[PDB]
């Protein structure tokens, strides 16, 4: 009855989801990138015009992998010679096209190997980083003003983050923030002088005679961290005969007393900036609010105007303290924080008042604040139907907190229970993005009355393609572990029959604040497994899970490798007793933190799992980065948590691996979870005489995403899974 | 009843081959260590006495890894804190024990982390290397004299070899040579300033937070090679000048013209030293004979005493130029070189006459010269029965070369066909060591009449245990191709039945001058595969193999990855034709050069082999060291042999791997055949979407010899072979 969704369909991307990536250029229009050009759309009516046909550069001489139009609409930044570095970082060459004269700028161009570029928020000023220093161009074709002169590879970073700040703090390579109208350029400076370097071989193409050694400043748990400083420069004052003057904003004293991090920067007004700092022991943070002083020329951060955010049950924030949303005058702000009961809700602050007022409450949480107007605060939460894995857009009336309206819950309940949003500049319009449980649905709306203007993309095409294939279904439900309920999902094989017994694969991650049971529609490996191999692929969110309150999330505080691994086993245990689950054929697999939990479960002696696959797993927390690890584990010292750091390794369970079939996989050029972690696991298994399966991927990183490697690993894992299940 | 030889038997070393390791301290006595008490024996009567009691060093605070008694036997060097490095090199701590006063010396001790220590050949002088510099101690308790000040980590090596000289040039770590009576100390100096570094991670124990990066000066094919200098210093002047001058002996001009190597150094007399040099293009070699000029205090090498040795079809020597053996007076010497018929035989040289006189036969080869007396010259060869895989001890009468006697051939023809020997200091006695085809047998003889004095060890214990197990058998024979015979061996399952069809595993190496078919008795993995799994494990010595003449050994000159590979495929076809092999279950495996061949065969498209396993394989010759690679391949340049370098990689045959089951294994800390080699193979396979099996071994080197790692790899390979053959 029709074909199934095969491995090749997945690996070759036969059935592709359509998207609608737009970028608002004002409160009324937005740009829409296409294959052959770029169009500007009028949100009110839906009509459009061509901004440029790309063919404008058919003879540019280079392949452009990205365009960036000045908020001005007068210039286009052309990026090419792209070279990826870490998850967000990369280098590239840049050319600027002057749209006024429709001519490429030939003078004073951006240097090759530029690390980062960004237009100012309003006109056409540019700030970029080259060789670790900051540069500013007031006009696209004029000479640049050198802002910093201390940049030095692997030592001093100006305007860009180092490895650990890029990955675990800002999730970005950029370390510069323009003020609202472009007057000031704020930036951070990182000093990795005493930060140890992780080193690993990179083999490159066959033609390279000698392997090269990659070295990157990377702080593992307890090691020396990079230090940070913050500055602000006035881009309207830069001379040309004189060096630029950058003003530093330091302290707070409660932070300077020891190791700390800069964890958030958000401008409040044209002359007021907010900064959030976090102590190395991540259960205490402080927000400073600094104002410019023309007469003194400094940036003053009045005490009494700062706000302390701490936690007695765990760390601060889901992954870091939340971003504040300042009112128009910048005298007050809204921000998500953990309420008295441990659930995250919106709290309303006055910049000089100590206590804030929660404007939302209940046993559910706010995911994020998306827009703020004098009229309403728009946000996304999982309140609807009490489903932690679902998400809807709401608006709360700032004059009457009793008037909360769900703007997406009812649009199409059967198809849409998971949304994300994108508001125009002043929130006059918003694009809704439904991503499950049905096919993605993109729509446009107007805020004044929340009218549904039009459908932007409904994936009707794809829908017609899948009706011809035996697709699996998704069951989202829960089980109860003494008092508390925990959710799980199952990707079910076509024509599922509870009378029949199916082999089950536990797909796991389970890191702090993770969520693997949700209402999102996915076309992945699990789809193939259930559709072609008739394997049920389950996922479970137990202790440590997010979006359900701190009682659940902080349950594994200072105790990674305990409750989240046990709950994973407990869940698997209840699944086996279900009846439509063959208890003799149950497997488990995960990537990264998921590889860690997979490995820990397999070495627990549960006897529940037959086989398991660990990809790029963490094996012992002392090998992982400081920011992430310490957030949950504290410091690896005897005074603190060294004992648990030593009790939660994978290698300590080696002996228990004699009862299962294990497949260990890792990319040799993994800069995140070092290949070292899996090399130590295999050595421990060898020392105990445990046979297992292994696969290394040379020169692949944490994503093992090169086209051929991606195909190889899934092909290799599939053989392993069906071999185990047959 | 009666069990077979199980994997565990092999992995747990249940059946052990007893040995009899002795050390001659004179022409009449030898030392024999019994794990606890080191006693000394009298060759003549066999009576012994304790030389050093068991407890003598208890409370030492350290475990003695090894002992070393000085020539005059007055002192003993205690080696502890051993830390292995490469194949022969290792660092350690040392203490000297005064036997004259039963005192442990505590003054001016040898430094910790000392790289190498050696007694003078006479007396009790000492020469050691620390931080790449040479130091000399005239008296065990007195302060040392520094000889070199140029020592520099990974840059300048004094008295010790760099990586490639240790592994490929000398097959030894030490780079210093005391003169016979100990007056002079000769040494070489290696400058690796311009030599590229191979870098790889070493993870160490779990406790190490950040992995260490190992970097070793290692010249790959065609890269810059270390340069060498040779010096000779007079140690008897150390206590009179403050800074004794090291006299340099350079040239030859024919060598200085371009890249070269110092390949051998041996003293001829108290004042005569011979040096052998080899051009980077290893088809030309020169030996200088230099005499000390008591007048100018310099060392001069007369050109009339210079001996050239070149090759028109291949390289010089089996792996390098042959070592000379000088007559007592140093005016003439013997040396193994290939004759006009391509066979390696011993010829007699006079130091100032260029034409040498061959003293041995033809259709076979001399393996090595073992001892030289005024009367006879003793050597080992494979002449007996025309079996290239057998080894026997002979002796030829120096005054009449027609008089040659075999001393080992007839001792026990059924049990012994492979011998090695150890002569006493003046060749008055000698121990014979038989290693196959029966169980090892050690005997002691007196050279006067070659009379057998007694049996030192006959492995009677082992013999008994084995009569209680179904052991496999071994067949050694040959096959004829293009009218040339090629030898092979097969380890046959118990109760072999030529009427049945057995699965077969081709055990390969096949490197230049290699020999995998011989008479040696072995208790290894193959023993288990045959005995327990009933699999036939075979080996074939094809073109390129050694001990059979240059016609066969040089067949692969400048052509690695060809004939040698094709011949292993033919061997499997030839074995199949024998009628007792299952055409559907033929596999192949190898280690190192054997991994390269296994891989090249699996990617050949033959379809003779179902599955294969490659351990630490070479994948492309441009990744292997210069000395070994260039010897057979020349330079990887377009003007020379680059085309074949590029045409002989394993990666270029990845597509062909879709039709076979492949298992690739490699140690991550392999300093010899770099992990890089397998890393590029796996990547090539991933690039064409071919599935395969893999296993890396964290921190294991080329030997993957750690106890746990050893048991693990053989256990893993067994699962693969059994699964491939549908066993058990
Ligand atoms: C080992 O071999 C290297 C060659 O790679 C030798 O290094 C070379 O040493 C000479 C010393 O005469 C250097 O020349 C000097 O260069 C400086 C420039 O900084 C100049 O001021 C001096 O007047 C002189 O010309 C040469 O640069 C250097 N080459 C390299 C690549 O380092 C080294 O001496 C050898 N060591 C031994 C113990 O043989
Ligand atoms: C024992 O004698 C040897 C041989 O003379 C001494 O070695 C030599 O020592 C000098 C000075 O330490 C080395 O440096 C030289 O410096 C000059 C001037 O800067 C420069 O022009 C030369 O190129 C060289 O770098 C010299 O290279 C070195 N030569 C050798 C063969 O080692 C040694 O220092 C003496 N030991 C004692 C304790 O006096
Ligand atoms: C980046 O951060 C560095 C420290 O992590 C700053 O530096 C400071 O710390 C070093 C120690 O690493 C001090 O000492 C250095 O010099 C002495 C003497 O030469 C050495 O003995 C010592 O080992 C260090 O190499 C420096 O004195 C100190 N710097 C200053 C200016 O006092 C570094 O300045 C900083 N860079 C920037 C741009 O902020
Ligand atoms: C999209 O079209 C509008 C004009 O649309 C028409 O007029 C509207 C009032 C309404 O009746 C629609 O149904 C009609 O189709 C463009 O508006 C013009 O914008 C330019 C500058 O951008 C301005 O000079 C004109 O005065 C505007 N016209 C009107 C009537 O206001 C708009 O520019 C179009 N957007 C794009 C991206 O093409
Ligand atoms: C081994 O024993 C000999 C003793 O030899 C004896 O006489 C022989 C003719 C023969 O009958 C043997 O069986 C006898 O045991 C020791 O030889 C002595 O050596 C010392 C010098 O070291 C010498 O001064 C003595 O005269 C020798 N003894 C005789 C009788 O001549 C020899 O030392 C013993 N070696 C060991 C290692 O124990
Ligand atoms: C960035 O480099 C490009 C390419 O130049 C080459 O590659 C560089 C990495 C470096 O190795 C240069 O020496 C190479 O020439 C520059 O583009 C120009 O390209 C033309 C032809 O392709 C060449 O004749 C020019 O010399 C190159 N450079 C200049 C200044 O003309 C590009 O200009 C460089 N970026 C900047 C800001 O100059
Ligand atoms: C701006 O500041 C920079 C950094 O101090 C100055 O540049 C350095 O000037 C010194 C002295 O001339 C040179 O030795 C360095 O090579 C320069 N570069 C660096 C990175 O230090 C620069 O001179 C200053 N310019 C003005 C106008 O004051
Ligand atoms: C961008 O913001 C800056 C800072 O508020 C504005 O600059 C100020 O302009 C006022 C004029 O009303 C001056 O009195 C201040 O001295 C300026 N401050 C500084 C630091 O220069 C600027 O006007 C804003 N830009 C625009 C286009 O409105
Ligand atoms: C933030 O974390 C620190 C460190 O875990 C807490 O301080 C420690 O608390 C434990 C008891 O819970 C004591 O044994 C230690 O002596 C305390 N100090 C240190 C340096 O470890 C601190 O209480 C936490 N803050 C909050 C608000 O809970
Ligand atoms: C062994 O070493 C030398 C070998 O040259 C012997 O000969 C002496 O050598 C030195 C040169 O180093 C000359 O100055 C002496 O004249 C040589 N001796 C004679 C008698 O001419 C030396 O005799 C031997 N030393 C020992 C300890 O045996
Ligand atoms: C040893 O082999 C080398 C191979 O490099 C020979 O080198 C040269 O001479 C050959 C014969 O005349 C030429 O065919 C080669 O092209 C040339 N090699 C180079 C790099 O130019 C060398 O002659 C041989 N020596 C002997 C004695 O045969
Ligand atoms: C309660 O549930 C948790 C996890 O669901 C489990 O670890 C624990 O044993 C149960 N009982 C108690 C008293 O905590
Ligand atoms: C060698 O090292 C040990 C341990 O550090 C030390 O006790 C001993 O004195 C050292 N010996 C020498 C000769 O330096
Ligand atoms: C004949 O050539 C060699 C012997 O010279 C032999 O090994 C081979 O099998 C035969 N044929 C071919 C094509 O090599």
């Amino acid at each position: 009855s029709r074909k199934t969704y095969t491995l090749t369909d997945y690996l070759k991307n036969t059935y592709r989801l359509k998207l609608y990536s737009l970028r608002w250029i004002s409160d009324h229009e937005y740009l829409y990138k296409q294959e052959n050009n770029i169009l500007v759309f009028n949100a009110e009516y839906g009509n459009s015009s061509v901004f440029l046909e790309n063919s404008t550069f058919d003879e540019f001489g280079h392949s452009i992998n990205d365009y960036s139009i000045s908020p001005d609409g007068q210039f286009i930044l052309l990026e090419y010679n792209y070279v990826k570095q870490w998850r967000h970082s990369y280098t590239a060459s840049y050319d600027i096209y002057d749209l006024n004269k429709r001519q490429l700028i030939t003078e004073e161009r951006i240097p090759n190997n530029t690390q980062w570029v960004t237009w100012s928020p309003v006109g056409h000023k540019l700030a970029y980083v080259w060789n670790n220093d900051i540069y500013v161009k007031i006009e696209p074709n004029l000479p640049s003003y050198r802002i910093t002169w201390t940049g030095k590879e692997d030592i001093i970073y100006n305007g860009i983050t180092d490895w650990v700040y890029e990955e675990e703090v800002f999730s970005a390579y950029s370390a510069l923030w323009w003020s609202p109208n472009g007057t000031f350029l704020a930036y951070a400076q990182f000093n990795d002088t005493e930060v140890p370097l992780i080193e690993y071989s990179f083999y490159s193409d066959e033609s390279l005679q000698y392997p090269k050694t990659v070295r990157v400043p990377y702080p593992k748990a307890g090691a020396v961290n990079p230090t940070v400083k913050f500055f602000v420069v006035n881009t309207d004052s830069l001379s040309s005969v004189t060096n630029a003057t950058s003003i530093q904003i330091t302290a707070p004293a409660s932070m300077l007393i020891g190791d700390h991090y800069l964890c958030d920067v958000t401008w409040a007004t044209q002359e007021r900036i907010s900064l959030q700092w976090l102590r190395r022991i991540q259960n205490y943070s402080v927000m400073d609010i600094c104002d410019y002083d023309e007469s003194s020329g400094r940036w003053n951060c009045l005490v009494a105007r700062q706000h302390i955010e701490m936690s007695t049950t765990g760390w601060v924030g889901r992954f870091r303290p939340s971003e504040p949303h300042f009112t128009l005058d910048g005298n007050s702000f809204y921000k998500i924080i953990s309420n008295e009961e441990g659930y995250r809700h919106i709290c309303y602050f006055q910049i000089d008042k100590k206590d804030c007022t929660f404007i939302t409450k209940g046993t559910w949480e706010v995911i994020g604040i998306e827009a703020l107007t004098s009229d309403y605060l728009y946000y996304i939460s999982n309140e609807y139907k009490g489903m932690p894995g679902g998400r809807n857009l709401y608006k709360i009336q700032l004059s009457d907190y009793t008037k909360v309206t769900c703007l997406s819950c009812e649009l199409n309940p059967e198809r849409c229970q998971y949304y994300s949003v994108s508001f125009s500049k002043e929130a006059k319009y918003y694009q809704l993005r439904c991503s499950g449980p049905g096919l993605p649905l993109y729509t446009l709306h107007s805020s004044v009355n929340d009218k549904g203007l039009r459908v932007l993309e409904d994936n009707s095409a794809l829908d017609k393609m899948l009706q011809n294939v035996q697709m699996p279904s998704k069951k989202l439900d829960f089980i109860i572990l003494n008092e508390t309920k925990f959710w799980y999902q199952m990707i079910l094989p076509p024509h599922f029959d509870k009378s029949k017994k199916y082999p089950l694969l536990l797909d796991v991650y389970a890191g702090p604040c993770s969520q693997k049971a949700d209402t999102v529609f996915r076309l992945n490996w699990a789809t193939y497994l259930a559709s072609t191999e008739n394997i049920i692929v389950a996922s479970f969110d137990g202790r440590g899970s997010g979006y359900q309150g701190d009682k659940i999330m902080h349950a594994i505080n200072r105790r990674l490798g305990t409750f989240e691994v046990e709950d994973q086993i407990e869940a698997a245990r209840q699944f086996s007793k279900m009846g439509f689950v063959d208890n003799k054929r149950i497997a488990i697999w995960g990537w990264s933190y998921g590889g860690y939990v997979t490995s820990m479960v397999l070495g627990s002696g549960s006897g529940v799992f037959k086989c398991g696959i660990a990809v790029a797993p963490v094996s012992r927390w002392e090998y992982y980065d400081s920011v992430y690890t310490e957030r949950y584990m504290g410091l690896p010292t005897p005074e603190d948590n060294l004992d648990h750091y030593r009790n939660s390794t994978v290698m300590s369970r080696a002996e228990n691996f004699k009862q299962v079939e294990y497949l260990l996989i890792h990319g040799t050029a993994d800069d995140n979870v070092h290949f070292q972690q899996s090399a130590q696991i295999s050595k421990a298994l060898v020392d105990v005489g445990v046979d297992f399966q292994a696969m290394w991927y040379t020169d692949e990183d944490h994503g093992i995403a090169s086209s051929t490697a991606h195909q190889h690993i899934y092909t290799h894992m599939s053989h392993f899974i069906k071999q185990c299940f047959s």
